[PDB]
């Protein structure tokens, strides 16, 4: 329309200026990249994917039989950081709850050997997973970049990863984080809270009404005591200012 690409660029800056940190959006339509945000030289720096890789941790667990949608992965009763991390959830909970508890389980019964292989093997961020099952998405050494994210992000949402096609519409079902007016939006949220400084991401993809998917990564600093739902409010301002949803 008639909105300057430099009134959008300044609206999406603005965005994360008002939330007070430094962070970028990658927005891709086809094959085109572009870049928003405050501090956008972050879009090839490397950062740990945090909650972002239960997409990955799922696909892989689903495909190699490790668990099913519907198994019930039991809260072993000890106490949590979050309350509702203490009850017994499926995959698809957890993925909504970020419940890193299931999926340390679940990467637990993948193994070493087999998540280096898979990681690997789908060519995750650096590839890197060191020597710990539990922890390599959190602390390193597992890094990935936003323009990886998004591109990520891509392959998920057009069911392009090497995973059976049921697998990966599974996965994207556990995705499913809002509805605006006949729009879809599918996303994963991370907070890695055990790096410094600390990273926040939203990485998904729109699907509009007409099925165009247009993927995206936010990803940005973070501090103790912000709020987790400025990564949501500062992603759909953005996409509405676009005009994408």
């Amino acid at each position: 329309m008639h909105i300057s690409s430099q009134q959008h660029e300044k609206a999406i800056k603005s965005y994360f200026d008002e939330a007070q940190t430094q962070g970028v959006i990658i927005i891709k339509e086809g094959k085109n990249l572009s870049t928003y945000g405050n501090a956008l030289a972050r879009a090839n720096k490397e950062y740990v994917p945090a909650s972002t890789f239960k997409m990955l941790n799922a696909l892989i667990g689903l495909e190699n039989h490790k668990a099913t949608t519907n198994e019930i992965f039991k809260w072993d009763g000890k106490k949590r950081t979050y309350p509702m991390w203490e009850k017994d959830m499926t995959l698809g909970e957890a993925m909504a709850l970020s419940a890193v508890p299931v999926y340390q389980e679940l990467a637990r019964r993948t193994g070493l050997e087999l998540m280096q292989k898979e990681v690997k093997r789908v060519n995750f961020g650096n590839t890197n997973i060191g020597t710990q099952v539990d922890n390599f998405w959190l602390v390193g050494p597992l890094k990935i970049t936003p323009v990886q994210e998004v591109n990520f992000a891509d392959d998920l949402a057009h069911n392009r990863l090497p995973f059976k096609l049921e697998t990966q519409e599974e996965v994207k079902k556990m995705l499913l984080i809002k509805e605006v007016n006949g729009s879809k939006i599918y996303a994963k949220s991370g907070w890695g809270m055990g790096v410094t400084p600390q990273v926040g991401w939203l990485t998904g993809w729109v699907e509009q009404a007409n099925g165009k998917k247009i993927p995206f990564s936010l990803n940005l600093e973070m501090k103790e005591g912000m709020s987790g739902s400025i990564r949501n409010e500062i992603t759909y301002k953005s996409l509405e200012n676009l005009g994408i949803i």
